[PDB]
């Protein structure tokens, strides 16, 4: 995970940043590269799906969390660790984790707090890897992520 954390962080960062700014992740990924780009495209189609089907839940949880500044951001990781670390692990739960990540980043930009997007990203990444590296390793990681969701809605 001196590379699974970094690659995970690369996907999650670029995803949250493009969801927050509406600007597309140009500039290269740096290893494994294509794996990461294709994961990001997947994350767009799948993560858009999760936000559309869960808008009421997402809106309600974002409001209950009441996020105004980065000091809130440092205390979110412990709510997020608490919620995500119990129960079965599956790719659907990981994409929900990240999608609500994006949701929060869009909020952060709306209240002019873009700066917290990076810490938020890192926090998501740490929670995911800290808690699931083994699972992620034996689902063949982000290549496993690309294939399981095999985009057959865009072709
Ligand atoms: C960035 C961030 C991410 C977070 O993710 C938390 C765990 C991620 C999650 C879950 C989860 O896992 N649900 S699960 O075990 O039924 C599941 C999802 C997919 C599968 C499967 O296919 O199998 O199963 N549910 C969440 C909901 C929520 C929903 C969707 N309906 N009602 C509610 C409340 C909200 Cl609003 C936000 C985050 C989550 C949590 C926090 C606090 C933050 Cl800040």
């Amino acid at each position: 995970d001196d590379e699974l954390y970094r690659q995970s962080l690369e996907i999650i960062s670029r995803y949250l940043r493009e969801q927050a700014t509406g600007a597309k992740d140009t500039k290269p990924m740096g290893r494994s590269g294509a794996t990461s780009r294709k994961a990001l495209e997947t994350l767009r189609r799948v993560g858009d799906g999760v936000q559309r089907n869960h808008e009421t839940a997402f809106q309600g949880m974002l409001r209950k969390l009441d996020i105004k500044n980065e000091d809130d951001v440092k205390s979110l990781s412990r709510v997020m660790i608490h919620v995500f670390s119990d129960g079965v692990t599956n790719w659907g739960r990981i994409v929900t984790l990240i999608s609500f990540g994006a949701f929060v980043a869009k909020h952060l930009k709306t209240i002019n707090q873009e700066s917290c997007i990076e810490p938020l990203a890192e926090s998501i990444t740490d929670v995911l890897v800290r808690t699931k590296r083994d699972w992620l390793v034996k689902q063949r990681g982000w290549d496993g992520f690309v294939e399981f969701f095999h985009v057959e809605d865009l072709e």
